[PDB]
């Protein structure tokens, strides 16, 4: 059935060859369910271990990781014997790392995953069919609805798929459709058709779409749509449909990835280069073809050694500690890229009805009569808190919390409030919330009359199932509740008949519609005849209420004292029901609406320090919508939002630098369908700018997934949270900003632990390559640099992912997303540190070659041609050819090369602050593992077998005073470094601790 809401009942009653007293057989119904199946949506879960671990492995870096692991394991294959244990123990040890990484990752992936699910309630789907078995209705499963079903759904159930209204039992048909269009205020249906074949879901009026609830009535209707074919079923396809890129860390990762291979492979064919011609010589070969063999083996082990080891997995624990920390907020995040995400955000766009707001109208304002003075009245207002269906709110006079005992007309208003409605206040042990039994605005006067204790009764004995209907209760006991005359559209009201334990009418309506029936005013307990003047002044302070700043759902209520008795009264008509009530006597007036958020005013002012733009999108009329802009702090209370709100259609009948202008300036957009939000949030992408969406709905969907993180409320429906990368468990807006600043911290530290641990390798290169050149003996060999790289410099670089942030870290606008991770200067800061990495280890081996006491002080030619030494005396007159082999001078290279790099951690605490200025006691993490690393160098040292292992040997005193002479300087070298770049001793213990250290080394 195409376009049911365009076609009389009788016709879609006909099409399925469906009657609606009878309903549907067994034999269609099996015909129907072989033909469209099952009603519900295709669930899709998570994928197994393996298609998680092969994403893992997508990252740029795991990849050139993965490459230079095969690349050395085939370059260790090239010795003849397979026992050579120590050439291949790199490989397993990256092998490793590599295979951690992505474990860690499918663990996060999977703990948040399994954390959501947890916010579901569940509840099985039923429905209620008419079918030809038996005559009464049948209470199925809703999975078994095909399209033709007669289903009967009355007040407090769920829709369950698509139905065209056929008869209303009740009066009206009242059905809640925030879910699917965002609107707040619930919608009255009626069965005629719709002549316009693509009208909104908002102007289908005689359709009930699948998800809703329905707010008050009852009423019977014909299936459409089941499964996929529902408009929810649409949108989860329209959801699935949509591309998801890479996060905005992820894509800095990879290019900083693309820069490393660019670089790693321009040492190699440089060393290739350079030594190409060189293999000439007859000596283990004789061709040209061959000599570039050796030389390639040889430089392509270098570049290799360039590359960092321990950076990917340095990477996923400070993301997956910033997670921990995230959910320790009431934050579940699926990835651990997408922390960083909120710290890059421009602009946050986010529904309003359930995300911005809550859900629940309540009532905000209240005016009784005060006094009179003639021609003219005194009206006694006031404001109650509460922004839930809670009943723990207060309310408040003027600004002081009164109460309600000593005011007869509260008193007045507290029972037709009570008594008028017929809606209630339940409370729910599982999800541990107060939730609506009817209709929104009349569970806000049963919360309302909870709040206002009129009758001083004592609640704190009651428990909480207790608590939620206790007043009313007593309400209710005081005065019983008679006949309630039917709300009318014409007449605009609803009133009660009373007779306590004489009579009352008690008439809750419009505002205007009520009063131009009151003929008498209640002040206090006294009766009074109602004048213009009083008139006036309510309607203008109803005005006031109704609309401006404070856009409010007005509720007047009166009072009848001398109604005729039940037996003049005649119900068979709707018109006696305002003639009924020809004579009132207005007691006061009441004002609800849905309240934002407590914690949304506040956000919207810090997200506007941080440079922050937030943007609403919302299906929700523009009233309601500018209303709660202006309220939250999007909006000023009197801005001119002329070209700052829209709608769908004003947004539509734009052209292309109008609606360029709109996404750039504008903050408010009502009325938007559900692809229209997405529209918007890839338009704000197409600007380049890092777009966050926050919903709850089933509409916010194709945009939470459109958007580079999408966040879904913890109450909001199952599509969101399926569509989102973040999860706000506990509804906390407050939480996004704290997001915000760590996605701000974590980058920076990031870049720190990014250029730490690249100089450092870097060095490592120049320390080879030198070697290579001078001719000089080995100082540095492959299995004490994993030895380095892993323990040295992995303790050091995830302490400095516990850095101080900075003061005014949320006080700057968003990072730029062209910026890359290292810079230009970035660059070069780095090279010179990597370059006296290579001039200072080479140099302390030599050092023991030339002027250390307890070495040989050869010179420098019989130091450059060691190769010579093993003949008996060509040159070498004295010296040792054992003693080439010394690890003397491999130690020394070793220990300043470990020192450099403490070094480098102590000094890589800021990017530009000083050491003096901010001392390393800031990050007592990076000091305790400095600590750690030195303890573990030394155990290296002075234990049995590990000695062995690494060619090396433990020194004396003067050797560790020579050691710190040559590393030392790098603390200057990055000092000078640091100026150049601030400008292009404030802690004064700092300073006076690390004199005796400086006097003492150089004295
Ligand atoms: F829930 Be939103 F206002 F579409
Ligand atoms: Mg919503």
């Amino acid at each position: 059935m195409e376009n049911a809401h365009t076609k009389t009942v009788e016709e879609v009653l006909g099409h399925f060859g469906v009657n609606e007293s009878t309903g549907l057989s067994l034999e269609q119904v099996k015909k129907l369910k072989e033909r469209w199946g099952s009603n519900e949506l295709p669930a899709e879960e998570g994928k197994t271990l393996l298609e998680l671990v092969i994403e893992q492995f997508e990252d740029l870096l795991v990849r050139i990781l993965l490459l230079a692991a095969c690349i050395s394991f085939v370059l260790a294959w090239f010795e003849e014997g397979e026992e050579t244990i120590t050439a291949f123990v790199e490989p397993f040890v990256i092998l490793l790392i590599l295979v951690a990484n992505a474990i860690v990752g499918v663990w996060q992936e999977r703990n948040a995953e399994n954390a959501i699910e947890a916010l579901k309630e569940y509840e099985p789907e039923m429905g209620k069919v008419y079918r030809q078995d038996r005559k009464s209705v049948q209470r199925i499963k809703a999975k078994d609805i095909v399209p033709g079903d007669i289903v009967e759904i009355a007040v407090g159930d769920k829709v369950p798929a698509d139905i065209r209204l056929t008869s209303i039992k009740s009066t009206t048909l009242r059905v809640d459709q925030s879910i699917l269009t965002g609107e707040s205020v619930s919608v009255i249906k009626h069965t005629d058709p719709v002549p316009d074949p693509r009208a909104v879901n908002q102007d289908k009026k005689n359709m009930l779409f699948s998800g809703t609830n329905i707010a008050a009535g009852k009423a019977m209707g014909v299936v459409v749509a089941t499964g996929v074919n529902t408009e929810i079923g649409k949108i989860r396809d329209e959801m699935v449909a949509t591309e998801q890129e890479r996060t905005p860390l992820q894509q800095k990762l990879d290019e900083f990835g693309e820069q490393l291979s660019k670089v790693i492979s321009l040492i190699c064919i440089a060393v290739w280069i350079i030594n190409i011609g060189h293999f000439n010589d007859p000596v283990h070969g004789g061709s040209w073809i061959r000599g570039a063999i050796y030389y390639f083996k040889i430089a392509v082990a270098l570049a290799v050694a360039a590359i960092p080891e321990g950076l990917p997995a340095v990477i996923t624990t400070c993301l997956a500690l910033g997670t921990r920390r995230m959910a320790k907020k009431n934050a579940i995040v699926r990835s651990l890229p997408s922390v960083e995400t909120l710290g890059c955000t421009s602009v946050i766009c986010s529904d309003k009805t359930g995300t911005l707001t809550t859900n629940q109208m309540s009532v905000c304002r209240m005016f009784i009569l005060d006094r009179v003075e003639g021609d003219t009245c005194s009206l006694n207002e006031f404001t109650i808190t509460g922004s839930t269906y809670a009943p723990i709110g207060e309310v408040h006079k003027d600004d002081k919390p009164v109460n309600c005992h000593q005011y007869d007309g509260l008193v007045e208003l507290a029972t037709i409030c009570a008594l008028c409605n017929d809606s209630a206040l339940d409370y729910n042990e599982a999800k541990g919330v107060y939730e609506k039994v009817g209709e929104a605005t009349e569970t806000a006067l049963t919360c309302l009359v909870e709040k206002m204790n009129v009758f001083d009764t004592e609640l704190k004995g009651l428990s909480k199932i207790e608590r939620a209907n206790a007043c009313n209760s007593v309400i209710k006991q005081l005065m019983k509740k008679e006949f309630t005359l039917e709300f009318s559209r014409d007449r605009k009201s609803m009133s009660v008949y009373c007779t306590p334990n004489m009579s009352k009418m008690f008439v809750k309506g419009a505002p205007e519609g009520v009063i131009d029936r009151c003929t008498h005013i209640r002040v206090g307990s006294t009766k009074v005849p109602m004048t213009s003047g009083v008139k006036q002044k309510i309607m203008s302070v109803i005005r006031e209420w109704g609309s401006g700043s404070d856009t409010l759902r007005c509720l007047a209520l009166a009072t009848h004292d001398n109604p005729l008795r039940r037996e003049e009264m005649h119900l068979e008509d709707s018109a006696n029901f305002i003639k009924y009530e020809t004579n009132l006597t207005f007691v006061g007036c009441v004002g609800m609406l849905d309240p934002p958020r407590i914690e949304v005013a506040s956000s919207v002012k810090l997200c506007r320090q941080a440079g922050i733009r937030v943007i609403m999108i919302t299906g929700d009329n523009k009233g309601t919508a500018v209303a709660i802009c202006r309220r939250i702090g999007i909006f000023g209370q009197d801005e001119d939002v002329t070209s700052k709100a829209f709608t769908g259609r004003e947004f539509d009948e734009l052209n292309p630098s109008a609606q360029r202008d709109a996404c750039l300036n504008a903050r408010c957009f009502a009325r938007v369908e559900p692809s229209h939000k997405s529209k918007i949030v890839e338009f704000l992408q197409s600007f380049d700018e890092i777009t966050a969406m926050t919903g709850d709905g089933v509409n916010d969907a194709p945009a939470l997934k459109k958007a580079e993180i999408g966040i879904a409320m913890g109450s909001g429906t199952a599509v969101a949270k399926t569509a989102s990368e973040m999860v706000l468990a506990d509804d906390n807006f407050s939480t996004i900003v704290a997001a915000v600043e760590e996605g701000r911290a974590i980058y920076n530290n990031m870049k720190q632990f990014i250029r730490y641990l690249i100089s450092s390798n870097v060095g490592e290169v120049v320390c080879i390559f030198l070697t290579a050149a001078l001719g000089f003996p080995e100082a540095l060999i492959p299995v004490q640099l994993l030895w380095v790289n892993l323990v040295t410099d992995g303790l050091p670089a995830t302490a400095l992912g516990f850095n101080p942030p900075d003061l005014d870290i949320m006080n700057k606008p968003p990072r730029n997303p062209k910026e890359p991770l290292i810079s230009g200067w970035l660059f070069f800061r780095y090279l010179a540190i990597g370059c006296y990495v290579g001039a200072a280890t080479v140099g302390a081996a030599a050092w023991w070659f030339i002027a250390a006491d307890g070495g040989p002080r050869v010179s420098f030619y019989q130091l450059s041609h060691f190769l010579q030494c093993k003949e008996d005396n060509p040159d070498f007159e004295g010296v040792d050819c054992a003693i080439f082999e010394s690890p003397y001078p491999m130690t020394m290279a070793l220990s300043v090369l470990v020192t450099i790099e403490m070094c480098n951690a102590l000094n890589s605490l800021s990017e530009n602050q000083s050491l003096l200025r901010m001392p390393p006691w800031e990050n007592i993490w990076l000091v305790g593992s400095i600590c750690l690393s030195m303890s573990l160098h030394f155990l290296i040292l002075y234990v049995e077998p590990l000695p062995l292992i690494f060619q090396i040997t433990p020194l004396n005193v003067t050797q560790w005073l020579m050691v710190l002479k040559i590393s030392l300087p790098v603390i200057l070298m990055d000092e000078t470094l640091k100026f150049v770049a601030r400008n292009y001793g404030i802690s004064w213990p700092f300073v006076l601790l690390i004199m005796p250290l400086v006097i003492w080394v150089y004295s």
